């Protein structure tokens, strides 16, 4: 019984509410902010998309990370705005639950997603986009207790 | 309006895309990662696999992207202790008619969430950053590299 | 703005949800269901399976709704002769914040298409109509019947 | 070997392009059709939700239902109308591919879902909401060749 | 030594097929039960059946460096053997493209047997999946393969 | 004798926990690639593992009668037993619900098992799964279990 994969036993652990947020940036080049003011490069509008990726994202975590938690979630929040004069979208997600493991990952997820989901709707117009900064910006709930960034 | 971008009229070619991504680690993620990680194990074995898996289910989590059959995936995780980085690269190969530059850049993003799972434990400052397009080609578009 | 309705402040109550669809068919189609079906097997057995396994993937199919742990899922499918219709029901029970009525809906909708799937080449003509809710409740809500 | 069931083997039929238009209607009431004018229930616009997932159903067409062929997809369309009128939503959708068989169920199926999706975004304000006359419109490519209904 | 999906982009698309077998060993109680019906749950045989094929369309998320593929056919059978109580299932897929379908067969097998166990699990835990094998294979370069 | 999942709502949520295991029985030509690390796809036994506790994780996507279940704790070990050329698939599975998770750490067995075989069957595609058992089980109505 060494240090190897395996997905903490949190059986004996309480049900408390857990919460937490992130963020994820885009940074843009011309071409790609031109096409997003103009409604996108044909396949529909980004930020719209992108959004609704998010969510399905957050639901779909446990799914991708392999040493994840399979949670019931109880909110999920996300927010894909376009900051035009920084020459980026934001994105960030909130996501709630009622479990004995956090929700960082459902957070984090929600915006790596979301921002892939830019990405698809404009790399016909640049494909130099990138994702950046993809961070935690707080969590609440179980034991660590509160944190901000 | 949204839609999945109509295909049918060209051609099968080969396809290739290369993506990466960095975790920039604390000394208390780096340290708990040299140690064999912060007891869940290797935090880059783990990752370099979920990235190969995420590669194969990019479709189900962009929405307006292609199905396709994917040909080859290759995914590199690395630390880089002097530059308190963790590095990881993804290719994707296919035969059809759209890129797999999802593909790619999906495979890296995940691995690089999965770093992220596997040593929050000891930071939660960790930052997973530059996830970007490194190389890609193949049908119409032809060459093209950071 | 799209979003998950937070439901965290509610408590886990049990709820349940029952719905039904109706799939009309064509002397060509109901001739081919009477003889087994159209040389794929029997369109019921598959459509009443494909109802249950509907309600458990409800969640990764309707954006919005809320991932929860089902308790419980019947799926009934019965052919109506006379009526030259399938009739399909579905009840789906849970113990949690919210409801539901897509678990059973979908349940039914996917059965239905898959009725439509196990009939089609009999004939296209086939359709699916009057997915609907029967019966509905638990928590605040109360009781909802058709 | 009898009549069980089974994924019709297509390995030695041709692969040529096919094509396959569907859709399904939604019978809205006053208090539904009066939140979806209004925005929907505070979840999002119903309209621009079902549509996405529609598309998206459509990529999992082979998931739900059982002894239908994995495909790659060619194309995807959706729409999600309002008939105000009618007190009805319309939702049409088309879908293409490059394979040896068909795609109804793509195209059915799509429909359904996002019918689903509607409901699921008014049920709140109505549960009586019906989902009905989902059905084929048309199809083309391999043997059978062109329908309409 | 690391793992990766193996590239086959430069190899021709021909007509792939796999066959795997799988059985299920049955306790006196278990078996009483499969033939009465099950333990109430529905028919074994008949849900096995499908879960194999819908297990088959589910390989590539099962097993992490293996080939996403369309898949040209999937045959499953589930039998009963009262004399040597046990229940076989026998699995055949088929595709057209680079790679096998030995793990579609296999895993069709597996799920299916894997099912067989849930529908009679309450009748005896202790029942047991006892051999899922390769019984032939062929399509490219080994070309046929045979147990 | 329809299908269908048991309704288990009236029964509480308490400490649910089932023991599994899966051998896979190696030819001479694959217990060599084994030990040189695999057929070049990767370290057979640790891609194994992880595919096991994914696995765990989709147990009620392919067992169609099921219950969803939000699990609180996976272990997989994967291990090679030289001696009788064999590798040993053992998982735990821990969850707090209304219905036992034998499904989960059974299926974490086959397919872990799937995977060995995926990794190795480029050097024998005889390889075969032969046991895949439940080999203890707790929590609510009927206790503990043992093989
Ligand atoms: N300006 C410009 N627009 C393009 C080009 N190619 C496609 N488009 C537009 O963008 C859409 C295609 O999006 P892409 O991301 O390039 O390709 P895709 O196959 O739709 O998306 P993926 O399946 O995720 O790779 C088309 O429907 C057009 O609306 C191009 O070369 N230049
Ligand atoms: N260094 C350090 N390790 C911790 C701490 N808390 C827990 N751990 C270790 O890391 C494991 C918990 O991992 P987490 O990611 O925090 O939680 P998790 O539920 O396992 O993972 P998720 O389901 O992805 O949220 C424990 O079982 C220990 O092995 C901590 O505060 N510091
Ligand atoms: N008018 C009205 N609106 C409600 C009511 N309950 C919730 N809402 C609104 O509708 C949203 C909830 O949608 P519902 O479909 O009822 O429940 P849900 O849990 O969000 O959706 P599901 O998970 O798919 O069941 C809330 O965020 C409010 O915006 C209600 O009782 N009356
Ligand atoms: N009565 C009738 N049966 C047909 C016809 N064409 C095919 N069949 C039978 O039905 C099977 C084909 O089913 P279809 O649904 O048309 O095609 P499919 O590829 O099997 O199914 P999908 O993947 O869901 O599109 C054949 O293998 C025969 O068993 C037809 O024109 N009339
Ligand atoms: N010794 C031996 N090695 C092989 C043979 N064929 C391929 N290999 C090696 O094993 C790798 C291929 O793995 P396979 O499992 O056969 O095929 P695959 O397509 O990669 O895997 P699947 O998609 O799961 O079927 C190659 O990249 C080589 O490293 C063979 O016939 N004999
Ligand atoms: N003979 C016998 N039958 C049982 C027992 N427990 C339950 N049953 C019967 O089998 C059904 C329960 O099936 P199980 O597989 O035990 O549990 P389950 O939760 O339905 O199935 P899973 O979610 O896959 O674990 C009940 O509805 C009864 O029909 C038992 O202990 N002995």
């Amino acid at each position: 019984q060494d240090g190897r994969p395996r997905m903490v036993d949190v059986t004996e652990k309480p049900e408390t509410f857990r919460t937490a947020t992130a963020e994820a940036f885009v940074e843009l080049t011309e071409e790609a902010l031109s096409a997003l003011e103009k409604g996108g490069v044909g396949k529909g509008d980004p930020l719209v998309v992108a959004q609704l990726a998010g969510i399905l994202a957050a639901k779909k975590t446990a799914d991708l990370i392999p040493l994840c938690h399979p949670l019931p979630l109880t909110g999920v929040e996300v927010r894909v705005e376009l900051l035009k004069a920084e020459k980026r979208v934001r994105i960030e997600a909130t996501v709630k639950t009622k479990a004995e493991t956090g929700v960082e990952m459902e957070a984090m997820t929600a915006c790596a997603v979301a921002a892939l989901t830019v990405y698809d709707m404009l790399k016909a117009a640049s494909k130099g986009l990138v994702i950046s900064q993809v961070r935690l910006l707080h969590k609440a709930g179980g034991k660590s207790g509160e944190w901000r960034r």
